DNA sequence: CGGCTCGCGCA
DNA sequence: TGCGCGAAGCCGAT
């Protein structure tokens, strides 16, 4: 659909029909940003070709009840900043409350939409919302992959077994899909309160807030303030100050040398393609650049591939045959310790390293990338069954992680418990052939005493 | 057949 | 800390 600096492979037609005579409507779900947005740049071009304005719709759902205030305030505060940014380019933002499957279809007919465009997401709920809108609209419906550098359907047409099989496919398509972002052209034809929806949300999530003994909340919101502007500063400081030492100190939780970009990347407050563009042109350490590029390109977009081609990505069935047979044979094995969800949530285990890792999660909303493996693998070792281990790990991940409810989370949890995108290892009791990590293993790689003392 | 994102003994 | 090896099942380039 027109456009010079616009690859048609990033878009795909979800429905066909006659184009309406009204404005094009962009359904923003995953990429909550105004700059470096392919789903928004594509919508503007269709608006420009049809001589119609472009509108923006965001449907606030009841999914915030499953999460806490840490994720609600992070998403809401960025939307208020995004509302101002879109207002500077004569683009209107409409915020709705309810089911997108019924409110979006009502918004298309009420506003007389000509075309409908949305961003890509491999989650189950999004496909259910799309099918509901599909049956309630008669205007063309398009979808743009504005999250991945290479479109998910274009990178691979099959659930990839490992990264070493997905690595040659992604890097072969990089010279085509890795490109600069054209500027967002403002509108030519111009035609709920976010503050009110913020107070009503925190009031409904107050009783479920994480608290300490003295009735003091555990979350510390000053570590990462949200917003598109704040996401840029974190990226800029990483390239200039933390990119050089990334390849050597990425597995040390005592050193704050990670990019800290997941909370912004999950909500779409910054484009991962923009991160690649600035990282590629930076004169850093070559070993650190390759290590970082493999993390945000191969392992971030293969999680989308995992959830897209596996509808049961958060279940035991999505595990490989070798892991399922290994875990089933050790179901009756006696566990050294058995902890419930509440004991894992409050950090009441015998391991001071695991408890400290959970405290970093409960205090900052983000846990170090290295300790997340030990946090999840120890749940499998100290649970009733692999199903309960998967349930506890997913619950604690989606409730307290700022980057939770993400394809990176489900793939990452399935890696630690089900060996997805991994291989077999030494045979052990309970865990079987799943990769094993011990407290002594972390002792020889980083100062464990510094990590435990930092988070009580 | 070669190589995959741990623990372990050893400088 | 950094390095080579062990231990394990399997994809895919042929
Ligand atoms: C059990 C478990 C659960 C996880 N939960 C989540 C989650 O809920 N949300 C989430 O976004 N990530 C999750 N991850 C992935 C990883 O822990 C985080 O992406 C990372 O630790 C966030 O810190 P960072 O962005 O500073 O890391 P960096 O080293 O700076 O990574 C840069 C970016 O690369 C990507 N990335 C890095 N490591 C991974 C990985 N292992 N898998 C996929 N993408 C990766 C992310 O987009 C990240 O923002 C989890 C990992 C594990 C093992």
């Amino acid at each position: 659909p027109r456009g010079s600096h616009m690859n048609p492979k990033r878009i795909r037609a979800l429905k066909s029909g006659k184009q309406g005579d009204g404005p094009v409507v962009y359904w923003m779900s995953r990429d909550q940003r105004a700059e470096d947005n392919w789903a928004l740049l594509f919508s503007r071009a269709i608006a420009k070709e049809a001589n119609v304005p472009v509108v923006v719709v965001f449907c606030l759902t009841d999914e915030f009840l499953e999460a806490g205030i840490r994720q609600y305030e992070f998403m809401l505060k960025g939307l208020q900043e995004l509302e101002v940014s879109l207002s500077r380019k004569k683009i209107p933002s409409f915020f709705l409350r309810g089911d997108p499957g019924e409110k979006i279809s009502r918004f298309v007919k009420d506003y007389n939409a000509g075309t409908l465009v949305t961003d890509f997401s491999p989650l189950r709920i999004k496909n259910q919302w799309i099918e509901k809108v599909i049956s309630g609209i008669s205007i063309p419906f398009f979808e743009v992959d504005a999250h991945n550098v290479v479109p998910c359907w274009e990178a691979s047409q099959k659930h990839e077994y490992a990264a070493h099989t997905f690595r040659p496919k992604l890097y072969a398509l990089l010279p085509e899909f890795l490109e600069e972002f054209p500027e967002l052209e403002p509108n030519s034809v111009t035609p709920e309160t976010l503050s009110d929806v913020l107070e009503t949300g925190v009031k409904a999530l107050l009783p479920e807030r994480a608290l300490l003994k003295n009735k003091d909340p555990l979350f510390e919101p000053w570590h990462f303030e949200p917003g598109e502007k704040a996401a840029k500063k974190v990226m800029e400081s990483f390239i200039a100050d933390r990119l050089d030492s990334y390849g050597a100190l990425r597995n040390d939780p005592t050193k704050n040398m990670l990019s800290n970009l997941s909370p912004y990347l999950h909500f779409g407050q910054i484009s991962s393609q923009r991160v690649v563009l600035e990282v590629e042109k930076a004169e850093s350490n070559p070993g650190s650049k390759k290590a970082f590029l493999d993390e945000i390109l191969i392992w971030k977009e293969i999680s989308d591939n995992f959830c897209y081609y596996n509808p049961g990505y958060d279940g035991f069935e999505s595990f490989p045959s070798w892991a399922k047979e290994s875990l089933n044979a050790h179901r009756n094995d006696v566990r050294s310790h058995i902890y419930t969800l509440e004991e894992f949530e409050a950090g009441k285990t015998h391991d001071p390293l695991w408890n400290a890792s959970q405290m970093e999660l409960l205090s900052t909303g983000k846990m170090h990338g290295y300790t997340r493996m030990y946090w999840a693998k120890k749940i499998l070792e100290w649970s009733e069954s692999p199903e309960k281990a998967l349930e506890i790990a997913i619950c604690l991940n989606d409730r307290y992680e700022l980057d939770g409810r993400d394809p990176n989370g489900y793939a990452g949890i399935a890696w630690s418990i089900g060996g997805v995108h991994d291989r077999a290892w030494g045979e052990r009791e309970v865990t079987g052939k799943i990769r094993y990590m011990s407290y002594e293993g972390c002792k020889r790689k980083f100062d464990v005493k510094l990590y435990i003392e930092k988070y009580s």
